[PDB]
């Protein structure tokens, strides 16, 4: 394969579980009637951090992600920080 062993478009999905985070997916659709093309903008926490565009919601959806991680390798949630013996 390329573009990673199995890609970014998971990374995501297991990134914000791994954060216990909470990831949406909005599907809006361009209001000039053709072309048609379906859109999936990634949102983490009512926060805007990536929007996919293809010509098909899984395409868009998928590539979406891929803009999520990118943007918490540079920001991440400012969390306050963990500590507990429950896991060492």
């Amino acid at each position: 394969g390329s573009s990673g062993s199995s890609g970014y478009i998971g990374l995501v999905n297991s990134f914000a579980q791994k954060k216990k985070l909470s990831v949406n997916y909005e599907q809006c659709e361009p209001n000039s009637e053709l072309p048609q093309r379906f859109i999936c903008k990634c949102k983490i926490g009512q926060t805007m951090y990536g929007t996919g565009s293809g010509v098909t919601k899984q395409e868009a959806k998928q590539l979406a992600a891929k803009e999520a991680y990118q943007k918490l390798l540079k920001s991440p949630p400012k969390t306050a920080g963990t500590s507990g013996p429950s896991s060492g």
